[PDB]
């Protein structure tokens, strides 16, 4: 019935999105991003779902390599010659970056095959799920699995704990101030062959886990959903760059090792170009109906 590597999310009706008092609170917690960077989570909406299955972990390097080994699959990033990595200053195209060269030519997996696979395009993700006899999760399925049957900021509750997940809150906390974290980000990314900052799937289990058992629904890597970017209501108004991708980008969830706490909440929405774009911080996990 239920594959040992998935968990059953019980059917029910939940409130998708984030309430006004949460947005107010993001205003007040000295967050850079203005209010209209979070309004795409609003208004909350009643979403009804059946029981459904979702992977416990993100797809690992090792699992994707089995897919590639058996099928010969070639990823978008390999056909293009490159993929995106965040450099010293901004996002950059890195020649040779792909799932097995996560920092480009001169890098490799180096025994980190229990980490989530990255440089996965939307089509790379859909193809692996087909092969596995599964699919991507919808955004609704993803958020439900993350927040639980009632609303909460992070999968473990409403109180932040940098020890519960792979985010930049841990690393900045360890370096002592936000100055020292910027100075660090400099010194590592200055060529210096950037050490990967992903973590093995399930490394922060069980403390970081969601109520239903999903691991790493916070931080580590961004995750594709199958959902086409859409507003929760026709009157929602966000930053123009967000309307620009409405109706064409696919929703990306969960934040990444690079994010701080406000960009890795259960309800946070990101968006990605589904036509052969990928980056070194973006992977996925699968879902499935209870009955294929
Ligand atoms: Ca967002
Ligand atoms: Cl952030
Ligand atoms: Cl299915
Ligand atoms: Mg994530």
């Amino acid at each position: 019935a239920v594959p040992g590597d998935m968990v059953r999310i019980p059917g029910g009706t939940f409130l998708q999105g984030s309430p006004e008092r949460t947005l107010d609170w993001l205003d007040r917690e000295g967050q850079a991003f203005p209010r209209d960077w979070f309004t795409d989570e609003t208004p909350q909406i009643p979403v009804t779902l059946p029981d459904y299955l979702i992977d416990r972990h993100q797809v690992t390097v090792a699992q994707f390599a089995a897919f590639v080994s058996r099928t010969g699959y070639v990823t978008s990033a390999e056909r293009a010659g490159g993929s995106m990595v965040y450099g010293e200053q901004y996002w950059e195209i890195r020649e040779g970056a792909c799932w097995h060269r996560p920092a480009g030519y001169g890098s490799g997996i180096r025994g980190r095959d229990d980490h989530p696979v990255v440089h996965i395009s939307f089509a790379d993700a859909e193809a692996y799920a087909r092969w596995a006899g599964r699919r991507l999760p919808t955004e609704s399925e993803w958020e439900r699995a993350a927040t639980g049957p009632s609303y909460r900021l992070w999968p473990w509750g409403d109180t932040w704990d940098s020890r519960n997940a792979n985010t930049a809150e841990h690393t900045a906390g360890a370096l002592g101030d936000l100055d020292a974290w910027r100075t660090w980000w400099g010194a590592i990314h200055a060529v210096q062959g950037p050490m990967p900052q992903t973590t093995p799937v399930g490394a922060f289990s069980p403390r970081g886990d969601s109520v239903d058992g999903c691991a790493d629904m916070t931080g580590n890597v961004y995750e594709w959903t199958s959902t086409l970017a859409h507003l929760y209501s026709p009157a929602t108004r966000c930053d123009p760059t967000i309307h620009l991708v409405m109706g064409r980008s696919r929703v990306i969830r969960g934040g990444s090792w690079m994010n701080f706490r406000y960009q890795v909440r259960c309800a946070e929405r990101l968006y990605g170009d589904p036509t052969g774009w990928s980056n070194f911080a973006l992977g996925f996990r699968c879902a499935r109906d209870v009955t294929a």
